[PDB]
């Protein structure tokens, strides 16, 4: 180990900080999964998971996996080798999506950003108009660009494909938004979304939470692309049987997902959401003020979860990421591939309140001040704390 | 929960005990993965697990992911589609394999033998004898058939390629055997070779654990088989970045590896591997003692990690699980597919010491009797503690 | 630190095993002890321990002490120095419980008996009908005297003040007793019942349990016996308060507390009865099959918390509780002071269930046959199993 | 248990944050605390303990009980009823000790100072020269007074001790000194040092850690305080067999002890010394830039481990801790006693580092701004970080 003093500042957007009441449920031995404890088990978080993707027609599948894996899954369920398939590469985990894509061997038509953009989405129109025949099958979309901090609004895309009448599968990554932005699977009409455990639900890595719509399972009937591990037929049939697992899952994930979701829902999704817009404006206010740029390149593109600072040129970012973590026991997130070296990351996602943001906020003028960046010693603190002592509520459960 | 008092009696052949060590280990936060200290640990890991494989030239690869995910990574990395296997259907996780091979559209050469049998060895010299040309690209062969228990004899399957010199790769699943068994992956020339976190590692499920020789490596040039998530060719990449991971891990399983291979160590693996011979032996005495058959036809094939009992036609194995969980607080794994309701297994792997076995026993001893099947009480708990009781070894640790 | 393989059956009669769901809720940091939290989970512990002691007018303390330190508090509080009072030497714990009695300058009245008996009742009776003058001021006795395994009848005590009309104060040792053995704290008129947390409550060691009858409280006014750390004065002033907490307690005990409560409530306090008689009878029926002795001379003193077996002339019995700690990853009780080297002692008391203890009962009959006394395997496991097959009920949970 | 979102910022001085690899060393099932492994493990701690009072000299004692359980032992072993003592109200708990002294039957000689002052010595010289017959058998003095920030120049008490050749007893309370603030109880001649757990040591409370001189196990000697649980001749009979306790200790908090030193001997004593010193003058600074001020009337008196903060006239500070609790999820300490209402407490003492404190310091600004002071936003997190950026050193296991 490398130890340092103090608990660590985990400010990476992914993973993220685990609620002690989580940690305590999943310290626990194994179990028989075969036992009739963990059908009953899993039978309630099926039901509950469907209320953090805002979903009553939905089929969730809890596999055991990570988002690349649940990314996998979502693919090769609905689509054939040789589909022609939209995606938009407007950052890291965007383009690795389309990378999968391309070598499962679907047709990508791949519609590029600049880095700190959003999707485009007149080139989308065009694409549909042009589409006659109905070609493309899906459009792949990441809803939080998790390298960039760009939310793009997956209601406009659902308001172009039913003007143009097109029949075409959305499949959505929420990897990075879903149980901290607001994500609305049946009125977004979305047929397959996907989170992950390490993000906002705030456990371990190890789940890839897929759920699908009755459009996306009538086209697993057509599907003609190879699985096993991730073929959703062979959950539903354990389904029908009633045992749920076609094969062994974590015991402690299960346990550690039913107390996260007890957790948001006596929180509240709706308080987590505005918890999640506090921070992310908090974080915002503070680069501000430090004289530093957002890389998000116009407001309508702002996440709520993860904040990309622009450095100046003659600073490095990853400079930066390695100072916090060998001076001020302080994780932040690297910029990666396009926007290496130039930005550097701050994670508010998950179980995190303000004054932990806070302290994240003023290591981060200590270290500009490390590699001679000329901040106002404060000046960021005092932006982020000025705006939300007019907004934190009241702990419910305090009075 | 159903809660239970006391301890609860996990005897099922995966899950298996957690030792106490391992739980502390995974008692912790999430941690940033691109943190030096990840990579750091990782690195340990991937040198600690050649030894417990038994091989210097192999390379490991720690997927997050179940046993059936490590079978899919072996398949999709070394073959292409409509290649020739051949495989031995002997029970029901040889049969979930060459269903998974099936899926994956390679042309199964599927070998028969009656459940309680091991794989037909005469049929694959003749297979191979007549594959001049050499159509037949890999064997695939289950080690520890944990239905029935059967243990294949893995050096006898490398005696006759060589005697044929013939080039097909040896896919091998250690799933329920590594670490508890004997395995030598080098000796035998073993390519792929694979198993599961929460088998005899004693771990929650969540690792599937492959290790590729360097034939196996050249293969994944030739390979057509599509994969991304369980490709191994990101792994060797981040491997020679030196940061390992090329997309999140669990970081509580990399900790928890840590501690169970450290114990390991600390046990020696050859005092593991004699553990789980006195322990199968115990178990197999007793079931003579109590009248009732072994499901394994010939001494040759005895399984030191389960011992699959057979019962009565008048008596329902599946009605003694039930009982044990109702009554006893007692896990027993079910009889399946075609030995349903003709069988009750009884699982001896991972960490687990002679007195817990004898709590198993005698507990099955008053199974036995409410089920009206007219065992001697004592009988079997004394075949075993009389067998027991002679090669016990004192405990290192206390002189 | 000494590991040995699988888990560690401990048989000792405390520290007992803790069951899982506690160790969970005790896996969390401090927290301000000033705060609202914890005066209102205080409030909680208060009102249901009292449950525990079958008492509605008796006022609880949860000491940060061992057993020892509520001896003392039962002491300091209630009498002054040079009160005489009647104490039973029967064995260990009753002796040292005579040994602080006279440290703290009480004039005490020793009633002997042989180890293996219980209290001398007619010479009591004969103390009481020559005490005119109530000069004696309180009865002190051990209800379950562990170093020997025998339970005294409070009732018959009860009987006999009340018979000659004698206003003495009743002070019972519990420690190895409640929530194990009935204990009618108002019925019988006890004054102080203490025990502590790492019996049959099933925690660690560190609060000492006291409950004081109003009989008791008036006693504290003319009490003139030196005290603060233990003073129940400062307690009861902080009740009052709402506070609760004179100086610091455990965090985690205090958790753990509530969880062990919320499961003895689970299970039924009667049944939790039940079950130790369950227990305590099967290990009696295998000492006797073994052919070995029960210290406890007589019928009416058995213990279901503990049995103390007296072993042949040519066995040493700490060569027992050595050997089982060496090689069987087993730890017994030690016979204490007059029986050291005569007995050893099985402790069946706190969270454990019948396989738990069929192991440890096969256990002790390859340590007999290895240190050269002539048992037959399985006859003491047979005899236990027998009955208990007759008597252990369905675990309601599991319907 | 009134659950709110994030981490809980722990920042009252005792009970403190627990590093999170002690918490996992406590994550463990009760063990025989007769069994070899406990005496093995004791040994370590009471050989390492006496590093933390840098003694060679000194024997130490582990008991099961509080900081008040401490006092009170160190007065019953050294004292008898009669003696006259020396102390030093200046706070909450100088005065409880007091409060115990006289409860105890000692004569005590009460030197009073008002509370943000130190103990005034010029009085102690006063009746050290007027003892001729060094009536005077000890001084009880606090080396910090946790109620309001005052640290004693314990040196200086020996000083005059020395120079009127005076031969009294030193017993020092350091409960919220040591391992944290310096302490040389060889080099200071103090005769009896105490600390508690759940102080800097950063435990759970349940450990009173005693070290006594060879000057003070004389005194036991002519000692006729009455005491039985806190008697040291127990521990030492004990200690002399091998076994080390005379009755049951919390095996939780031996591991949690053994971790907990390993912890403080890697990081190095001097370093922790350090790291509270910045962390007290970060905090000092802060209250400074806030306009408030520091209860601690000298600067040879500043604590740091705790800042007491004077609040103005129209502030209630008992409601900037209500606050604290109810919005932001942050424990702060009360004004005790006489300072009820004009002060509040920043505890910085244990395990933390200087993000988690700058995250407390933004949080009581914006406190303040909701109760109605005109502070500056930024201005007191500013001065902390100006002063921590130049001293915080890097963290030497991360290079
Ligand atoms: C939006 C998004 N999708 C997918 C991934 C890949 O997820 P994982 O690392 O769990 O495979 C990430 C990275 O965590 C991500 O941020
Ligand atoms: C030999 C063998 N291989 C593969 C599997 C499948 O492993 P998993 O359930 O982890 O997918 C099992 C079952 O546990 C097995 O026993
Ligand atoms: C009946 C009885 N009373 C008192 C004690 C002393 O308890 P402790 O070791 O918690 O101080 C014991 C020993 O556990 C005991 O068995
Ligand atoms: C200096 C000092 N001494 C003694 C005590 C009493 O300690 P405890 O609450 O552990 O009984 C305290 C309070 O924590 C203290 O701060």
């Amino acid at each position: 180990y490398m130890y340092g003093p103090g608990r660590h500042h985990l400010f990476v957007p992914g993973p993220v900080n685990i609620p002690e009441p989580v940690i305590r449920a999943m310290n626990r031995n194994n179990e028989d999964y075969r036992s009739p404890a963990i059908p009953a088990l899993t039978k309630t978080l099926l039901e509950d998971v469907k209320k953090i993707f805002k979903t009553t027609s939905g089929t969730p599948f809890l596999f055991p996996t990570t988002g690349t894996g649940a990314w996998e899954s979502a693919l090769t369920n609905t689509l054939s080798p040789g589909d022609r398939i939209v995606s938009f590469l407007i950052g890291q985990f965007s383009l690795l999506w389309i990378d999968q894509q391309k070598r499962l061997n679907f047709n990508v038509d791949v519609v590029e950003s600049d880095w700190g953009q959003g999707a485009n989405l007149q080139v989308l129109a065009s694409k549909l108009s042009q589409d006659e025949n109905h070609t493309i099958k899906a459009i792949c979309i990441v809803h939080n660009e998790t390298a960039t901090g760009v939310t793009n609004d997956i209601s406009a895309v659902r308001t172009l494909l039913d003007h143009y009448k097109h029949p075409a599968l959305l499949l959505v990554d929420g990897v990075s938004s879903i149980c901290a932005l607001d994500f609305r699977m049946d009125e977004w009409g979305v047929d397959v979304a996907l989170t992950g455990s390490q993000k906002a639900l705030s456990l371990p890595t190890g789940l890839g939470i897929v759920c699908a719509s009755p459009k996306a399972l009538e086209a697993t009937k057509t599907s003609k692309s190879l699985k096993v591990f991730f073929d959703w037929n062979d959950y539903l049939k354990f389904y029908k049987l009633g045992t749920y697992w076609p094969y062994t899952p974590s015991i402690q994930l299960l346990y550690g997902l039913r107390a996260a979701l007890d957790l948001i829902f006596e929180e509240g999704l709706e308080n987590i959401i505005a918890r999640h817009a506090r921070l992310g404006k908090a974080t915002r206010l503070a680069v501000e003020a430090w004289g530093l740029k957002n890389c998000t390149q116009k407001e309508e593109w702002i996440s709520n979860t993860v904040t990309a600072v622009m450095v100046p040129p003659h600073i490095d970012g990853s400079e930066i990421v390695r100072r916090a973590w060998q001076r001020y026991n302080l994780s932040l997130g690297l910029g990666l591939n396009k926007v290496a070296g130039k930005v550097f990351r701050i994670g508010h996602l998950g179980n995190v309140n303000e004054l932990q943001l806070l302290g994240c906020l003023a290591g981060v003028e200590m270290i500009l001040k490390d590699v001679g960046y000329p901040v106002v010693m404060g000046s960021g603190v005092a932006a982020a704390s000025t705006y939300l002592q007019h907004h934190i509520p009241l702990i419910p459960s305090r009075i």
